[PDB]
């Protein structure tokens, strides 16, 4: 009680200290035979974090590794196999037993106790991000069976404060996540948590709407961007898990941009952002029309608006701000991929009017930016800024393998930047190899 509350602060202690852990996934997979009855004290951890002290009190540091320890542990319980990149897969009828009432204990406690602790760590955007991990392992029969609509009233109240709170993409991430699984999940519970959601969003919907004309009417404040920048975030990180076409969000994401291109002068993160967010909505008209049965008028309207976001993207190459060139590039290459002629497989060549192949115009500053942004002269950050170029390479890759961009312009570039390799490759090779 005390005494694994010591063992599990010493815990906490050895990770932080020692490079011995570098992942507390790791840790906890390699402790887990040996130590899964303290690895799995629940109520000891959520009391440590959420109690204060009498004495000795934990510093932030320490409750941020506690509750990345808890959540580590709660995904091997309910999951019951080493964590990814640990793996190596059938379990006993006692290991199954193991993971029913692991599944049944972590279910009946985080429904009560995960409210208390996103309301004591609301502002923390990494704990709270961590925090929300947790439902997914969630039980969730248990909200009816257990007569515990009182606690998922009080979740739902402790993610509107945080999304409210917050702009981080990953804190909104986990928020927008932690509402599909409440939803789509249990029927006795969907109606209830869809009411909760639609609420949040049609705050955020009117907020949005508000600032894009305070911003637009208008010089413009410091306040007037923040609005916009702010309400936009929580919308686009929504708007990839849950069908927001009923707002029409694409109308004035595409009216920010549009005035950006004219007056030249909209900020980065807003452009960033608007793009991401018209995106989705086209990702979530097309799944509506491709699953019902499309009118032609309906194919025409989708085809417009499509026509009008590729001529947007377009123009967000020629932008100042790198981070834009990038999203709108990136999502050159997914919408020339999707409404490619591969949207006419699996016998849905009704679709036809939704292709769209690239002009030369396009094909050329789409090389352009590959030989600008991924083909650059010149520590965490620098591994980060290469995958990154590697995903711009790879989704530019699958442009060039089905000739939606000249596939001979792109390998002459490929020629171009390999040179060094085709010219001395060998020399360096074998040289290297004797040292
Ligand atoms: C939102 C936004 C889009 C594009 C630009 C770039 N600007 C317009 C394209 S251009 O070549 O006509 C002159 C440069 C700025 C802002």
């Amino acid at each position: 009680m005390s005494p694994n509350g010591n063992l599990i602060r010493m815990l906490v202690l050895f990770f932080l200290e020692s490079e011995l852990h570098e992942h507390a996934a790791y840790l906890v997979d390699s402790l887990w035979e040996s130590s899964q009855e303290l690895l799995k004290d629940w109520e000891c951890m959520t009391e440590l974090l959420l109690e204060e002290p009498v004495e000795e009190a934990m510093s932030d540091r320490q409750e941020s590794a506690l509750i990345e320890l808890m959540v580590c542990t709660i995904r091997q319980a309910a999951e019951a196999h080493p964590p990814v990149g640990r793996g190596t897969r059938v379990l006993t009828a006692k290991e199954r037993k193991t993971q029913i009432d692991d599944r049944n204990k972590l279910t009946e406690h985080f429904i009560i106790t995960l409210p208390m602790l996103l309301s004591k760590y609301s502002a923390d955007a990494e704990k709270v991000a961590n925090l929300l991990q947790i439902p997914q392992y969630f039980d969730l029969e248990i909200y009816s069976t257990g007569r515990m609509e009182k606690h998922l009233d009080a979740l739902l109240k402790q993610i509107k404060f945080v999304v409210e709170k917050h702009v981080e993409s990953d804190v909104l991430e986990a928020c927008s996540k932690t509402y599909s699984i409440l939803c789509s999940e249990e029927y006795t519970i969907q109606n209830r948590v869809d009411i909760a959601r639609s609420q949040l969003i049609d705050e955020f919907v009117d907020r949005f709407n508000h600032s894009v004309e305070d911003l637009l009417q208008e010089e413009a404040d410091d306040d007037d961007i923040y609005n916009v920048l702010s309400t936009l975030k929580r919308l686009t990180s929504f708007h990839n898990a849950h069908d927001l076409t009923k707002w029409d969000l694409f109308g004035n994401c595409y009216r920010l941009l549009k005035t950006g291109i004219e007056h030249g002068a909209m900020p980065e993160q807003i452009v960033v952002q608007a793009l991401q967010c018209s995106h989705y909505s086209i990702l979530w008209q097309l799944v509506k029309i491709t699953d019902g049965s499309p009118s032609k008028e309906d194919l025409l309207v989708l085809r417009k608006t499509v026509k009008s976001f590729l001529a947007v993207c377009q123009q967000c190459l020629s932008n100042v701000n790198t981070p834009v060139k990038e999203q709108a590039f990136m999502l050159l290459c997914d919408l020339l991929m999707i409404f490619s002629h591969q949207l006419m497989t699996g016998g849905r060549e009704g679709l036809q009017p939704l292709v769209f192949n690239p002009d030369t115009g396009l094909q050329s500053e789409l090389l352009s930016f590959v030989m600008d942004h991924v083909f650059i002269d010149q520590e965490a950050n620098k591994i980060e800024a290469l995958h990154k170029r590697r995903n711009l390479l790879a989704a530019f890759s699958k442009l060039i393998i089905y000739d939606i961009v000249d596939m001979h312009a792109a390998a002459d570039i490929f020629k171009h930047y390999m040179k060094y390799y085709n010219d001395y490759g060998d020399i360096i090779k074998e040289t290297l190899s004797k040292t």
